[PDB]
């Protein structure tokens, strides 16, 4: 049921700590990249932790956060890309094009620095399992 998010940017997947921060991380076996994904309404999913049962989410300043509810800012419009991978957009800052994303550190692209067009954007689900 759930996957790992797999940032093809830097290769990293995307991890929501224990302690609300998100990023991403090369080490396969790291407990918090277990991502549950569940659509709300159709193109609608939320992303939670298996690890803490926090949701991902993105604030007013495009910050991707660990969320111990969920929430507006936990909504995300889950996009099937042309070239492959998958995108998610802050349905709460949609109409300014608010991706999640993850820089070739490993560290959280804020949504308004995010663009269509980057790699930091494309991300692939991967079985657990």
């Amino acid at each position: 049921k759930p996957k790992l998010l797999y940032c093809s940017n830097g290769g990293h997947f995307l991890r929501i700590l224990p302690d609300g921060t998100v990023d991403g991380t090369r080490d396969r076996s790291d407990q918090h990249i277990q991502l549950q994904l569940s659509a709300e309404s159709v193109g609608e999913v939320y992303i939670k932790s298996t690890e803490t049962g926090q949701y991902l989410a993105m604030d007013t300043d495009g910050l991707l956060y660990g969320s111990q509810t969920p929430n507006e800012e936990c909504l995300f419009l889950e996009r099937l890309e042309e070239n492959g991978y998958n995108t998610y957009i802050s349905k709460k800052h949609a109409e300014k094009n608010w991706f999640v994303g993850l820089k070739k550190n490993g560290s959280c692209k804020r949504g308004p620095r995010t663009h269509y067009g980057q790699k930091a954007i494309l991300f692939l689900p991967l079985p657990v399992s």
